[PDB]
Parts: C-alpha cells; structure tokens; sequence
C-alpha cells in the first residue's frame, strides 16, 4: 500500500537530527530502516520505537563511519538482519566553524573523511549487491554549502562540493542500470547544531534575544526566512527513492528556500 | 492523493509532456484544466482519459502568445473550477537550425512562447495566489536551459531565461506560501522528439528508427533511455505538494545524467 | 599590442561598461566602432578618449532592436575599417519592478535589447568570421544571468538567455577559430548604477547617497566595493587575446563574490 | 617593468606539465617563481633554467605536498630566498582511473590529500603574510572535473569539486581585502599522459587539446590588476567541455 514497501534502507548518522528525520520519512513511506550511530545510547530503544511507529522493521547499529571495517560490518549486519541493502543514505555530517587561517588540520581531516570518504566506502561496499539485484538508490546528503560558499566553513563546503562530484561520478558509472545516485542539498535546518549557533549569536550580537537572533540568522542566507524541516529533507529523499525518479541521475535536490537562487 | 481539491492549469497539455503532467496531477486529486492552441475533435477522448481519475477536468483553447487569451483562460478556470492555485507553464515549440540561418520569425516565436507566455500567466495568477496565501508555479524548462546544444540557440536561450525568471519569481514570493520552481527534462519520449528522430533516421541512418533512436539518445543521455512523461508529471506533483513549502527557485532535473557531464 | 590590427564593434559603448570595454580594447591595439541609439553632441569627445590609444575609431548611431539598423552598423564597420573581428554585445537596459506589476512593453524591450540584439549581431557577423577563420563574440551578461534578484525578472531572464545563446554559439563553432564567451559583471560603477542608487537613496534613505550605496553593495557584493569598467574591459581583452583560443562557451564572472554565495 | 614585476610566486607540483607551463608564463610576466616537486631529479637544474630564461629569480624545492611540515618548509624556503609569498598556485595533483567498486582506498586517500588538502595547508600557511602585506593571489588549479562528473574518476572529481568549494570559501573570507582566490578549470591538456581524435571528440567539442601555456595565461590574468574584483569564480579553459 506504500511506495517503498519491502525496501531495505540504511541511513548513516541517523540517530539525531537530519538523519533521524530521513529515517522516519523513509519508514513512513514503507521501508525497513537501519539506524546508525557511533556508540550505543540508553535512548536507542526510544528512537527505534519512534521510527518503528510506522510499522516497518527497524534496526540499530553502532559503527564509526571513519573505519571502513565498521562500514562493512554495518552493511553485513543489514544484509543478515533484513536482506540486501537497497537504499543507502550517506548522511553522516559534522560541522566546524573557523576562518581558514585558524582552522585546525585534524578538524579538517575529520570533516573530509566523514562527509566524503565514508560515503565512498559505503557506496563501494553496497554497489555490487545493487548491480546484482538490478536496483539501487544512493542518496548523498550534501548541503547548499556543496553548491555555494560561506565564510568560515572551508572544510564543510569542500566536503559537500566533493560529495556532489562523487554523486555525479557514481550516477554516470551506473547510468545504464537500475541504480541512481543523487544528492540532497538542504539549507538551514533547526537542530541542536543550529540551536547552539543561534544561542551563540544571541550571546555575541543580540544579547540573549532568541526571536531576533533566529530571524537575523535566517535573513542572512535563506530568503524564505524560515527553517527547513527534517521532514522536508526526508520527503525529498523519499521522492528520490520513488519509482518516479528512475531517470533522476547525478543531480541535486535543493531544499533551501532560495539560498542558492542568489 | 496530496492534491485533493487543488485547482491546476497546464498550458499546452493536449499532447506530450503537458498531457502526462495533467494526468499525474489528476491522479493526485487536483482538478486540472488542459489547454491547446485550438479546439479539436479529440478533446472529448483526451479529456475523458484525464478524467478517468475522478477529478473535474476541463479543456480550453487559447494562444499563449496572446495575453488576452491567457486572461480569458484564467477567468475561465476561476469561474468554472475556482481560484488558480497550481500553475504549470509547459512550452512546446522547437526549431533546430544553426545560428547563421535561424529564421527571425521562429526565434521570436520560440522566445515568446517559451518565455513571455509564462511571464504573462505568472503575472496574472500571482495576485490570487498571494490573496489565498498558497501557490505552486512550475515552469517546464529543459536541460537546454542549463547547457547548450548545437542548432538550438533559440530554445536554449528561452529555457535559460525561463529558469532565470523562475529564480526571480521564487525570490519575489519567498516569504509567502507561494513557491516557484522549474523542471528540466532530457530527451523524453513524445511525438515531437519522434519527429526529430525520424528526421535523423532519414538523414543519417537510411530511415532506420531504432538505430537513429540509439544514436539520438547516446549523444546526450548517459542512461541511453528516454525520460517518460509520467516521470515529468511525478516531478511536477512532487513540487506542487504542500510538503515542498521550502523548495523555491530550484531546478528538478530529470535527464538520465545528461547535465552531470 | 595584444590585439593590434583587430577590428572591434562594441554595442552600447557611448557610456559605462561599453565605453570602458572600447577603451580597453583600443588600449590593446584594436580598432573600435562605438554604437549608440541616437547621435549625441558628446560623440566626438567619447571618440577622442578612445582614440587616445592610437587605433582607428569610428562611431555609429543605430538601435539594435531594428535588425536593419544592425546590418547597417555591420556594413558601416566593414566599409570604414574592415571585417568585424571582435563583436562585443553589450547594449543593455534595466527596469526594476515586481513581476505582478511589470509593464509588458518594458519586458518586451528588455528581452529584445538584452537578448535578441545579440542574436541579430552574431548572425550577421558569423559568416565573415567563418570565412576568415578567426573571430571573437563576447557577450556582456550579468550576475543576473547566473542567479536571480527581486524585481529584475525581465533582466534576469534576458541575461540567462544570453548565457544559453553564448553556449550554443560556442558549441556551433568549437572546431573553428571563433570563440563565444560571456562576461558576468556584478555592480559596476557607471552612470546607470548611480541613477539606480540615487533612486533608492531618495525613496528609502532620505537622499543619503552614502547610506544607499552601502546598502546597495552589501546586499549583493561581498567585496563591499564596485567593479570598474576598466576591469570589464580587461576581461574582454583577455577573452579576445590569443591565449583564450580554447576558452569556449564559458563565463568570466567579475562580481566581487556575488555568485560565490 | 612587467605586469607582475616584483611579485614572488610559488607554483606547487610544477616540475612538469601544467605547473611548469603556469610557472613559465608567470615568469614571462615578470614574477619570481619557486617550483616544487615531490623529489629531486637532475631535470631540476634544467627546469630551473628554463623558467629562468625570462629574467626572473627562480628556485626549486623538493617537498611532498601531502606532508604539512614539508609544505611549511617550502614556504619558509621561499621567504628565505626570494621573500614573502605573494602568489600561491595550488597545482599538485594526480589521477587514477578506476570504477568506484574497485577503486583502491589508498589511491582515493592520496588523490584527496594531494588535490584538496595540500591546497588547504598552503593557503593556511600563506594567508597571514598576504593579509599583513595587504595583497595576495591564490590560484587553485582545478579541473573540468571540478564542475562535472566523469566515469571512473570518482576520487578526482570529488577532490576538484572540493577544491572549488574551498576556493569559494577563501574568496568570501578575503573579499574586503587585496587578496583574491580563484580556480582555473582546464580540460584535456597536452601532456605525457587516430586514437587521439576519438579521445578528444567525446569530451571537448573543439576536438583539440588545451596547452599548458593557456593555463599559465589564465593564471596571469587572475594575478593581474584587472582581476582585483574577480573573486571565488572559475576560469574554465576546456574547449566547450562544460557548455554541454
């Protein structure tokens, strides 16, 4: 009765924020989902129950995406529990803000590895099964930062641009198959990552005024002056994984409220 | 059915992409107004095929170049069905020719139909959409609006301009419940592309349609397959959904990897 | 000099970006023909300035909307100086208005001047360039051809279309000695932009030109400074230089970072 | 006096091919140039003289750009011999053609490290001097693969896209200064690495190679005063590759 009934879905970094939203919207669309985190938490059961509220089979796994062996462990766990990985959502993404002059080298390395190389490892490990089964959906969670630049986000922008490029190459390498690769490029999304930013901006320039600080934060970059929701990102992912997008290959779905239209 | 009760208008939708977009909009539950240049004896059958999905579907004859007829269509839809909420500008005409010998008349026609008619329709529909607080404007551009192709100067220019207009409209309605976006299809199975492929087959491959079709596809589309009209309609339904509130001034490209290279 | 002996035609070069481009092309050794809609008493002075660089200079009054006058300009250049070897399509106008109340005549004029005139000039100039085996067709687009801006729907659509046309022309001539590239300036310190700034200062900042300029630049250009006409001319000279033989169908964006965000 | 007379430039990965062309065209413009290579070779002397043929001070340094310490050694050597680094051309890069399924992990890491992260290291080490002096040029030699995708070049395309994004961010971070950051995106260039016509005809509509000299010309344009307001953009020299 649902578009994605019987599809096995694996979302990296899906125990919080955008990844959790994508997992929720995929399970709502009828897909079994494997949530991924770094290490187990007492609330793992609560999150798993929240996603399972949609009637699909839901699993949880704690794999550090930086280690390729753990990525392979995640894929094999999904294959054993639910069957071949059919939808792969490369969402693992961290942020660090600093001018290029003072950007720590280890932080740059971590951002590049987690946002770019982890997607490479997961795609490499999942492609053979998708080719064997004649169907697949590689969805990379990029940002508007993958299309345009922003100050003090050199590592993030470079990683997301590279993720879009890798999306293009993977789409081209599978163009004559039942496997598509595409990227989602959200704008600002309300999350702890952004709530801490809003609180810091209130400390800096707005003196603890939440409403004005948030309004200015959005007015800077998003013309809509509104936050993109995790549900909207997940709905874009569901559209990408839907049959209607069988010929959507190597492109971007931009959910930004106008950020890259200027 | 994410579009129950929505009133939608599709321009140039008696055949090809517009027809499929109308069908897909009907499946979502939206009343749909088709359109073509002139009335046809085929109106009954086509409208019935679209109506098979249990939505109020009408047919109107208007010339999108003439703004008076666009106003007539908009008032027709406002009174027959209701206030226009989903506007689809599907432009059809195409003339292939090198720049040196491209007729001025056909260049003007291509720019006026692919670009100016969308501007007129958007200008006329925006007041009602701002009043109602909701609106979805979808411009059916092409991949030619993102990149260039030989002997398609007018078409590429018009589609690029359509994308630019999409961006400006989206920015001018950013804080409303009105979004404007564009869909960019590649080679799509339709009678017009079939005419192009027949020309190619007669010119280069001794009239063999299969060989000419493969040559046509492999030139630009890595997928080596046609984008179908149903996929364009699905993209239009995705954009027009209320869940696309924060999708503004962007392109949804359905081209089988064309623009990725 | 770099372009010594080349015959160049810059459209709309009686002031602003066009005059700067003419000056910088002549500084590179190129003969230049300036163009205006109406003959002006200042013509001679302008000529003198360009002629300060020692090349041959001419002036011609012809609105690019009329293709007949465009052909008159081309044949005038051929008579006086020789074959048109560089073609700078720069004639541009602006009309800031919301889409809802955008006048139809202004939209039509903007599309015609900013897009169709380039088409006519390129069409008339291409055959000679093909015969000679060398040519440069430099279209002066804007950042508005790459992104959208509120109340600039017509202008953005026209510049996007100009970029598409540049791509198609560059592709149709890829194997020849003719290149087609577009320049995308941001806010450029010219009389026109000063008029726009004065308008916004009177309407919004109580006549304070400093405040209006600060708001104008900070809204769009990260450099918080103007692009000079000399810089656009330098980009044009670079595109017309021999080093740019393999620069085809691309954009040289001079905007202080407008599109980088 | 020439347009770039008095400028001190460092071109990384410039022992051959694109980097050597860029260096020689910068020298033609009057700039002083420090070439860089992974390791010393006899050719070093020869190459140093070739650039030096244009009457500018030229030096050579052997330093693996994947190592930050060696990058800082290169920069400090240039400061020692010629002076502060005013022009920085991030050009070191390599290619490895393979499908994503069988792409060796170490090769992916090396391509990312040399095409993207070495640019970050060089820029980070050079920016303070350019800010204090108030003038700087950072030219990152990207590729058409930084703009579009190509089969069996996932690592390369990813690295070049990231390099372009880094260019945009740097340009934005230096917008109100005399420092511009821009990226050149060449197509197929005539380098050591009937078949020729088939090879070109697929990607370059011009059906002709791009020269290293043309890449150098684009770099000279970016480093000239006419480019003071060109920031965070791409100069694409590809014979029409990206126009389709």
């Amino acid at each position: 009765k649902r578009v994605l009934s019987g599809r096995v879905a694996v979302v990296t970094g899906s125990r919080k924020g955008i990844g959790l939203g994508i997992a929720m919207r995929l399970a709502m669309a009828g897909a079994d989902v494997v949530l991924n985190g770094r290490r187990q938490s007492p609330e793992d059961s609560a999150i798993v129950e929240k996603v399972a509220a949609y009637g699909t089979r839901v699993r949880c796994f704690a794999a550090n995406m930086k280690d390729r062996a753990q990525v392979e462990a995640l894929i094999k766990f999904t294959e054993k529990e639910l069957g071949a990985v059919e939808i792969l959502v490369n969402n693992a993404g961290i942020q660090h803000v600093s001018p290029v002059e003072t950007f720590p080298s280890d932080k740059w390395d971590e951002i590049i590895a987690l946002n770019l190389t982890s997607a490479f490892h997961a795609t490499q490990l999942c492609l053979p099964s998708m080719r064997q089964r004649g169907w697949g959906r590689i969805i990379n969670i990029a940002s508007v930062q993958g299309l345009v630049g922003s100050m003090n986000k050199s590592a993030y922008c470079a990683a997301k641009h590279g993720l879009i490029g890798f999306t293009k190459v993977v789409a081209l390498e599978t163009a004559t198959t039942g496997i598509t690769c595409n990227a989602i490029c959200p704008g600002y999304v309300y999350t702890p990552l952004v709530e801490e930013q809003i609180k810091a901006v209130a400390e800096a320039k707005y003196g603890g005024d939440m409403e004005a600080a948030t309004q200015a934060f959005l007015c800077e970059k998003q013309p809509a002056k509104a936050f993109v929701t995790v549900e909207q990102v997940g709905d874009a992912a569901v559209f990408l994984a839907s049959p209607g997008a069988d010929m959507i290959r190597g492109t971007t779905i931009t959910v930004d409220g106008g950020w890259v239209a200027q």
